[PDB]
């Protein structure tokens, strides 16, 4: 097999994937453990909204891509994670860079993500694919942007790309390279394709204009999300400070 970080793992995983496809029955049951640990998942999620759009993302990506369907088989059937075992967060980090006053998220405010000197916007989303101490894995990721948001199909397409790494075991490269995407990213991108979600054709991981795309996605979505919820500005943000923590927030969301 390929080493998991060179582009080769991609067209690796999706032949070996389509070997023992998932039965309509397999399948359903696939189905159902998404919706479960989506919905498990509440407790480290700032709001339904984004609950929501995880669920129907991976649902329709199971529902309509091929390749993302081989490659949650490869999974099942050569010992990576299943994709039924993945629960998920919205953790967030303070940008060191940052001129912002703050101490915590919890303290952050909606002006805060506007006002702030130069490109240093005051927190980033952690997005990746780990597991906690009792080898439980999960995605963290950006908050949803709003619902028929620009931001939309990048969003999905890059949860689709976390989801990849645990499905397929498959990295990102080991350098930063403007003119290789990596195996995760090349699967993630045949996803969006098979789904019409519209992506910019980047041809490198670590290329100066996806990094920009990336950030400014991320910026707007949590700029959306704090807006969404308005009425409740500061619960937002304790909220989010909650998740960062690493503890359990409402699974009702009664703070909003
Ligand atoms: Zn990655």
């Amino acid at each position: 097999a390929p080493n998991r970080a060179e582009n080769a793992y991609a067209d690796y995983v999706l032949d070996i994937g389509k070997r023992i496809p998932l039965s309509a029955a397999d399948l359903s049951n696939v189905y159902e453990s998404v919706i479960r640990a989506v919905h498990d998942s509440r407790s480290r999620l700032i709001d339904q909204h984004t609950v929501d759009m995880i669920g129907n993302t991976v649902l329709d990506a199971l529902s309509r891509s091929q390749t993302f369907r081989d490659a949650v088989s490869y999974g099942i059937h050569n010992e990576k994670v299943h994709i039924g075992s993945i629960k998920y967060r919205n953790e967030y980090e303070l940008n060191e860079e940052s001129s912002v006053k703050i101490d915590d998220i919890q303290s952050l405010t909606s002006n805060e993500l506007y006002e702030y000197d130069v490109g240093q916007e005051p927190i980033f989303p952690i997005s990746e694919a780990g597991e906690n101490d009792n080898e439980e894995p999960y995605v963290s990721f950006s908050v949803a942007p709003d619902t028929d948001s620009y931001e939309m199909p990048s969003w999905q397409e890059g949860l689709i790309h976390e989801i990849i790494h645990h499905v397929t075991g498959s990295s990102d490269p080991s350098g930063d390279s403007n003119i290789e995407l990596g195996p995760t990213e090349i699967l993630a991108r045949r996803v969006a394709q098979e789904l019409g979600w519209s992506v910019p054709d980047f041809k490198g991981y670590a290329e100066p204009e996806r990094e920009a795309h990336l950030r400014l996605r991320n910026l707007n979505a949590l700029r959306q999300a704090a807006m969404r919820h308005e009425e409740n500005e500061r619960a937002f943000f304790e909220r989010l400070g909650t998740i960062s923590d690493r503890y359990e927030a409402s699974p009702d969301f009664t703070e909003y």
